[PDB]
């Protein structure tokens, strides 16, 4: 029962540090940048995850700066942050104290994959809708996650709540400012990224999201490949060869234009026969070559595929009610306010003033 | 646009007869008949089959790829001019009509090789063992020879990885294969940076350079060497940033100048300032120091700073291969290692004074 007490700064609000004690510290993962532990807050008994990262003393942490301003039900909450020293030297570590979430879309999907079972579409709708809400939210601040993948989507299976995590690659994208094309994990990288564009936009997160949806529907990654060339061949097999304008839309630079002219593969033949047409339709509107042609996250949320979620009688397979799905804020709807008419159904958020 | 002729020699045995063009010799079509066709590979481009030559009984591999009636096949054009003991041989090629449509398939008939560095390394990895260093020396040396050869023609493979390195276990012969990404690099001409497999990509490729040279193959070979010594890939990562982190952990943070060397264009300069990781601390204890020295000279940020394939061949890590009494563990003789040609040595002729050991120069 070794207790650790630190003076940590609330993730949000005023920089007014408080003493915080925790115990039952057990490693629960690793990262190229640092370790992630689980601990229990002594005062509340609540479980949290502590992401420890080496911090450059001379510069401020971008991940921390971004986390501090986010407050959405579908994004993992930064509870506190504090600094600790790495005895290995005069090394200083930034410790992010986050809400603890038990699962990830990756592990859950792997379970169904192994059991040779399909993840019920009700969950595909629930998880994807919540991911789009988190993207609509961060994108409204000009922030692009840049690493959307199953492992960065935390899940609480009992409540069916999804929380986007890992803002280690996130960045506010400013029109005209170049950005590195080597972010984002293989399989989920937008074509413009594979083509080396540095003028990409937040729509790269929408392509990534589309790859997650298709993978949840298919039971395996939709555009695998060990090399950029292999990945592009898989994309072309499904979408057909990119037009000259489309290539120009992604990145008007890359030389090699030598690519087998394949006709677009009917999106319907891509998935199993039982697959809902709305799911396929949504897919084709996310996985588009021309970045600007892709649906925005908010538009995705309003898509027909998510209509069941807006049904007043919908319930979770475990009998519980669905989690929060309609508590949209002005900020979240800013990219297209009129969508509120679709996004907040008649029965939702009905509350009188006594 | 050609055709085949299927029949049944005897016992119901299906025999396919085609008219193929010699891979290297003059265009004298020859009739080729084979049986027992079974898939032994598959790529986004086509399928690789194993077939038995009807008369010689010889086994061969047939790489079937969809052919674009638009331009000529670059892989075939390159393979046709190659002739080296450490490069898989193109016996002949022929076209076959894909019964699927007006689609034509190019068929490359290659010498068949039983293993790949990928499979062998995985066998040892599973058993939590490591490949004896003598094999690491033999395989890497042969890989560098094949690279010195194609590079002498200005050709860059662009996809060096364990799966593209065929091996004959008994003879310990290694043959480079898969020239589907290969291209002659002409200074001043831009080239795509999305070639090469993750884990084996040079940093300038990760940074998106389009003015890279053949030295990217040298970086890739360095990753193979390090991997054969470690038992696992040295620079894994699901994203480019993760890969760069692993690289920086070992090589240290790249100086602003080194960055300029790989790609003078990419933005992000925001990367943890880690100190150079003692290469000796990277490998298991008792790893030959020469092996570690070679790795460090192959895996350099600055492209022009990496050893060339011929220089790698002359490295001291391979001194044992030049010993007159060196033999394979199975008591057998090592494969041909010193029959260098003028072409092969063209990059630095004087290196031959090291590459060709005294005993190999004995008249007899
Ligand atoms: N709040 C959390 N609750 C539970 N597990 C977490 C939490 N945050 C992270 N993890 C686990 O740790 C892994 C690494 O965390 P992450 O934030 O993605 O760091 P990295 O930069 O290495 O990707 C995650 O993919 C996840 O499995
Ligand atoms: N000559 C050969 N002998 C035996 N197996 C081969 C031969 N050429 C290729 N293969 C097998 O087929 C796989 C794919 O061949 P490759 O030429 O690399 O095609 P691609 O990478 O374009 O799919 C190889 O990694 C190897 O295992
Ligand atoms: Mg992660
Ligand atoms: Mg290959």
């Amino acid at each position: 029962s070794k207790v650790t007490t630190v003076v940590a700064t609330p993730g949000q609000g005023p920089d007014r540090p408080q003493e915080v004690s925790y115990t039952d510290t057990k490693v629960i993962g690793n990262g190229s940048f640092g370790v992630v532990y689980q601990a229990k807050l002594c005062d509340s008994g609540e479980l949290v995850a502590i992401k420890k990262v080496l911090q450059d003393k001379r510069f401020k942490n971008r991940e921390l700066q971004i986390m501090r301003k986010l407050d959405h039900c579908n994004i993992v909450r930064l509870r506190y942050f504090f600094y600790s020293s790495g005895e290995k030297k005069d090394e200083v570590y930034l410790n992010l104290v986050l809400d603890y979430v038990p699962e990830t879309v990756y592990r859950v999907a792997r379970h169904y994959s192994r059991a040779k079972q399909t993840l019920p579409v009700i969950y595909v709708k629930l998880y994807m809708y919540q991911l789009f809400r988190s993207l609509a939210y961060i994108h409204s601040f000009g922030i692009c996650h840049r690493d959307i993948k199953p492992q960065n989507l935390l899940l609480d299976p009992d409540t069916a709540v999804l929380k986007l995590c890992d803002f280690g690659s996130a960045k506010q994208l400013v029109r005209g400012e170049p950005n590195v094309s080597y972010i984002c994990s293989r399989y989920y990288r937008a074509p413009e990224l594979i083509f080396g564009a540095t003028d990409y936009t937040s729509s790269i997160d929408v392509w990534s999201a589309g790859c997650v949806l298709a993978e949840l529907l298919l039971g395996q990654p939709i555009f695998p490949g060990d090399s950029g060339v292999d990945q592009l061949v898989e994309i072309i097999k499904v979408l057909g060869t990119p037009t000259r304008e489309q290539i120009r839309e992604m990145n008007p630079n890359y030389t090699e234009f030598k690519f087998p002219q394949i006709k677009a593969h009917p999106w319907t033949k891509v998935f199993r026969p039982r697959t809902p047409p709305e799911a396929i339709a949504l897919c084709s509107r996310l996985l588009e070559y021309t970045p600007t042609a892709r649906l925005t996250p908010l538009e995705a949320c309003a898509h027909s595929f998510f209509d069941e979620l807006r049904d007043p009688n919908v319930k979770l397979p475990n009998g519980r009610d669905t989690p929060a799905l309609f508590n949209f804020t002005t900020q979240e709807l800013s990219s297209n306010p009129p969508l509120a008419t679709i996004l907040i159904p008649p029965h939702a958020r009905i509350q009188a003033a006594a």
